């Protein structure tokens, strides 16, 4: 829905009844992409250069990344999911078109080979040409990057064909829509091998409770073993922190411990944000919240 | 530096050169006080209610307090500082005139009396009128208030005179400069008993890295035998996130694991953000961030 209004008088604000009330704002310095795509009005921005922010990029008026803190969720999802997994070799990200979390999956020395299904391909495009330290993954030999909407290719997808599936979506307002709900986690567990490990882009603590609840339930439901909510700190996401549902299929697995610690592997020490402590504590919520969990 | 001029257009926007080309903006239904302190410029407003945020304080333009959020710093700097001790008795609250810190401090039983010395009378004043869910603390038989400048206080108390210091001031910017200052710290250590602990507002891992390196430094140089910072999230503060430096006079002392956890004590279940998980989480802080504790 939000669109180029949220750019005005040298601000980006975004203001979205998503989130009523409130709205993070940063200052553009300079507009270097501002249009409809086929499925999302995308929205890119240099920030002020007197702040740390860099490049910023938007989808239907909300924050998707900046240079500045994309490596917390990247480097969360990436290795939170693969870490729990005894040997991770085929791995498909729905979404992602941006490249993050595909630039993370593909540090792992065990992967063979990423499947990454975007619905919108002007989003890999713009990243290729604003965000190269984040797109650099898309050309990797090892991924295979397709346009195309996820709910979709999982349902001509085979039984047991991943080991890790990573569903990092926009908010449910606009095409990721379905990608929230049940009928689409009933295909991607089966989708997943006996001892697959999924995690998505889960919401808020502070807005989203609720929902949180319910596809924690729900995931359950439809047969996976276990969920985890694991929370991290990324200031320009909605009130500064996102989370994510981390699944197990196969029973007795406790993915709050990594399973394969990223400290035993070459390019641990080259993480900005990730590594086992920040794993394990991830896991630790609010009381408020922490029924999540257990 | 900021006033009045912050809010525009039905909206308050926290922009400060203490965090350029940034801000955080929440939508004004009501403006509840405005104006000119003896010290700061006070600004207290409810917040949409459509949205979650409540009533909230602002001190030179800074977001002090939300009703939705204010328990997470109120409970992480008294209870991680109370439950490190090994029997808190005397305490001592430098800032923290709207009440929240000793709204945590005296839910412990061990403690005899707070005292709480804040600069801005005007502060107290209109944490009673407009928030006295915080401020339900301040006329409490076991506290005393005082109206006055922290740093003065420290310099005129006695060697040996409290168990825990809790330090709650604004930014550096304003009445609180000298307080993030060596000599502040050298007078905190002399009126700690022997096996104090003291705590503090310390700023942001990803806007002030810079200056929590330096404090931890200087605070160990005075004197003290170890300094451990812990995150938090708090959605209103700049970043959505704040910590604390939680130190202790003795040597031999791991404040990152509850010395009494706060499960034996009664009000455990009381508690929105704070637990022994919780409390052994905010330690773990993010790789490049790291070497504030080691
Ligand atoms: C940009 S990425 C999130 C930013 C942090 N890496 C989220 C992607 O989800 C895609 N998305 C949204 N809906 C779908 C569907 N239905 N299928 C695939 N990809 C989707 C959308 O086009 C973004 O590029
Ligand atoms: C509002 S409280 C922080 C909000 C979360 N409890 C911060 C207080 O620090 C006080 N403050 C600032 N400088 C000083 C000094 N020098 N001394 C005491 N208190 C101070 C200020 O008046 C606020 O009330
Ligand atoms: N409101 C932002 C929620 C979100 C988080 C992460 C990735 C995409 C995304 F859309
Ligand atoms: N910018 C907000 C920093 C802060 C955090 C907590 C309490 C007071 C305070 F000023």
């Amino acid at each position: 829905m939000p669109g180029s209004e949220l750019i005005s008088g040298g601000w980006f604000r975004e203001e979205n009844d998503q989130w009523p009330g409130q709205a993070m704002s940063l200052r553009v310095e300079k507009v270097l992409y501002d249009a409809p795509t086929k499925f999302q009005h995308l929205t890119i921005f240099e920030s002020d250069p007197k702040g740390p922010w860099g490049t910023v990029m938007a989808l239907d008026g909300c924050i998707q990344v900046t240079d500045y803190d994309e490596f917390v969720y990247h480097e969360v999802l990436g290795h939170t999911s693969l870490c729990s997994h005894p040997k991770p070799e085929r791995v498909l990200i729905i979404g992602g078109g941006d490249g993050g979390v595909l630039r993370e999956v593909l540090r792992h020395g065990t992967v063979e080979h990423c499947d990454l299904v975007d619905i919108d391909g002007e989003v890999m495009e713009q990243s290729k040409q604003h965000f190269p330290q984040i797109s650099r993954s898309l050309a990797d030999p090892r991924a295979t990057v397709r346009v195309g909407d996820g709910l979709a290719f999982v349902r001509q997808t085979p039984d047991n064909t991943y080991d890790v599936v990573i569903i990092d979506t926009t908010d449910p307002a606009g095409p990721a829509s379905k990608l929230f709900g049940e009928a689409f986690y009933k295909d991607v567990l089966r989708i997943l091998k006996p001892d697959g490990i999924c995690c998505n882009q889960g919401e808020s603590i502070w807005l989203d409770l609720e929902l949180i609840e319910k596809m924690s339930r729900f995931i359950r439901e439809t047969g996976f073993a276990s969920v985890q909510y694991a929370l991290m700190h990324v200031p320009t996401y909605p009130c500064g922190s996102i989370g994510t549902l981390v699944c197990s299929k196969k029973a007795g697995v406790d993915v709050t411990k990594p399973l394969r610690p990223v400290e035993d592997m070459p390019f641990a020490k080259d993480l900005k944000y990730y590594d086992s402590e920040m794993h394990k504590a991830s896991f630790a919520l609010p009381r408020f919240a922490r029924h999540i969990n257990n």
